[PDB]
């Protein structure tokens, strides 16, 4: 009886094996873009993806992560609100069953279709797993994803998706170029939070982009066909794989932009 997203074992539940889900600092939040502070201390974001080496598509039945190799500083996360170097480790989505909900953060209470997360972590910590154990171990690059025009830089990965239908299945997956997922501005929200999924650490940076991107209505139903059982389990579609909005509690959400 493990967590996902299920009216058993959804985000209500999760509590309960993870109580540090009724923490001080979990994500994701709603943005209230009126209470948001400009801070002109900010400095611009540095998205450095020339040499991103994509290695692997993986269903880990709650998403799917395109991983990369993260044993050098090859496509790497720094400025903003960051100290130092964050390396580019995974990125994967949240999506919903309708377009009218999908991603975890939210903007003035307003649901994205997706959310794509772009997950780095602290090269001073040494590694992945070093990193989640402290407040400033990761960096996540937030990006709304809206239903419009397609996005063609995701088509890549939306037409590998057949072949990791089902929980615990992997494909070959080299050089794909994260550049082609980024909206044109990188004007950005940021806030101390947490992962968004158990086990719920509060060791993220939030760095959630005010542009979104396009993706067509086509691209996300892709998604849709996606499934969170293993092969030769009854078919459960992944879908709605968000957590809500938690508390901000003692948060102040700053804006790089006026
Ligand atoms: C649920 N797990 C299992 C992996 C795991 C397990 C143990 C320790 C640390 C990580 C997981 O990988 N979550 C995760 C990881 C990175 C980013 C995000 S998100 N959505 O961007 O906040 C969520
Ligand atoms: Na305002
Ligand atoms: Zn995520």
């Amino acid at each position: 009886h493990h967590w996902g997203y299920g009216k058993h074992n959804g985000p209500e539940h999760w509590h309960k094996d993870f109580p540090i889900a009724k923490g001080e600092r979990q994500s994701p939040v709603d943005i209230d873009t009126h209470t948001a502070k400009y801070d002109p201390s900010l400095k611009p974001l540095s998205v450095s993806y020339d040499q991103a080496t994509s290695l692997r598509i993986l269903n880990n039945g709650h998403a799917f992560n395109v991983e990369f190799d993260d044993s050098q500083d090859k496509a790497v996360l720094k400025g903003g609100p960051l100290d130092g170097t964050y390396r580019l480790i995974q990125f994967h989505f949240h999506w919903g069953s309708l377009d009218g909900q999908g991603s975890e953060h939210t903007v003035d209470k307003k649901k994205y279709a997706a959310e794509l997360h772009l997950v780095h972590w602290n090269t001073k910590y040494g590694d992945f797993g070093k990193a989640v154990q402290q407040p400033d171990g990761l960096a996540v690059l937030g990006i709304f994803l809206k239903v419009g025009s397609a996005k063609p830089g995701l088509q890549k990965v939306v037409d590998v998706l057949d072949s990791i239908k089902t929980k615990g299945k992997s494909a070959d997956f080299t050089n794909f170029d994260p550049r082609g997922l980024l909206p044109e501005s990188l004007d950005y929200w940021t806030y101390p939070g947490s992962l968004t999924t158990p086990p719920l650490l509060e060791c993220v940076t939030w760095i959630v982009l005010k542009e979104p991107i396009s993706v067509s209505s086509e691209q996300v139903l892709k998604f849709r066909k996606l499934n969170f059982n293993g092969e030769g389990e009854p078919e459960e579609l992944m879908v709605d794989n968000w957590r809500p909005a938690q508390p901000l509690k003692n948060r102040q959400i700053k804006a790089s932009f006026k």
